[PDB]
């Protein structure tokens, strides 16, 4: 069970390459990249051009995904035009996860794990169903904080521990 | 029919104050004002506070809307703490509408305005509840086109005739 790309779903990437049009996104190594068009941003045209560079984390949108054709990802609302959270990634960090627990934290209201935290510290947080979770804080003990939780709590996939993970993970912290 | 702050309602408001630790934001004109915590913003900390000032226009959610008390705003997303497209909006323009028109538009799928629109043009749009919607095209040209197409679709209320009045005001631009 290693990711299968299917149209709407959120992804976390990194981009390993910058072509005329395009970007080529990895959403798992030793997986087929993705693509990113220069257009699939908010208001994008040939002269409102992104500025992602090789290394960068994305959020997106998988948009395509016909079979054995690279499948394409959005960096904006398709309602709004917005970027809606899409695009870069910067100064957090990633947790790689199970699948079934990034969908979990995605889509299950009453999975606990976002509660916990937030009872800890302010956070944010994306979601990739490609199995990877990207959290930053304001201060870096808090993000490190939330890298550890996350991580542990997904290797134990017992949702009834995952409070006593974050209390344990953020003993030292004053929140 | 005077616009009356529910939770959970998306508004566009413009800061008409900064306090000590809010901000004073008109949902409308000769309404009371609501009020927008320093704190009410992504990873937002007595360090990390924001640089909002008066006349400028921000897009948030209603929190909190007490019985005889002031109406409470916030620019982030409560499940990823992230903005989600709350916060500033600059270099837009704001078309202001019946609060149906509104509502039509934020929750009506099947309302072909933003349809219309994206056949001329790329945008960005925010919709307020409070009866404003604000529009961002790259082109300023495209902007005042979305800006009058929408203004008259209101005036009209008239599904079908949104589509003409869109052809009709963007008749001198290439899209």
């Amino acid at each position: 069970k290693r990711y299968i790309p299917s149209v709407n779903d959120f992804v976390i990437g990194v981009i390993i390459g910058t072509f005329s049009d395009s970007y080529k996104v990895s959403l798992q190594n030793f997986s087929s990249s993705v693509s990113l068009s220069y257009m699939a941003f908010p208001n994008a045209s040939k002269k409102n051009r992104p500025t992602l560079q090789v290394g960068d984390l994305v959020y997106a949108r998988v948009c395509t995904a016909e079979k054995e054709l690279e499948a394409e990802i959005e960096c904006f609302d398709s309602t709004t035009g917005r970027d809606a959270g899409f695009g870069i990634l910067e100064d957090g960090m990633i947790i790689d996860v199970n699948l079934n627990f990034a969908r979990q934290l995605l889509f299950n209201n009453d999975f606990p794990l976002l509660k916990v935290l937030a009872a800890h510290t302010k956070f944010e947080v994306a979601i990739g169903l490609n199995g990877k979770i990207w959290v930053k804080c304001e201060e870096l003990s808090n993000t490190l904080a939330c890298y550890r939780t996350i991580m542990e709590c997904c290797q134990k996939n017992d949702t009834a521990a995952f409070k006593d993970i974050a209390k344990r993970q953020f003993k030292e912290i004053l929140t």
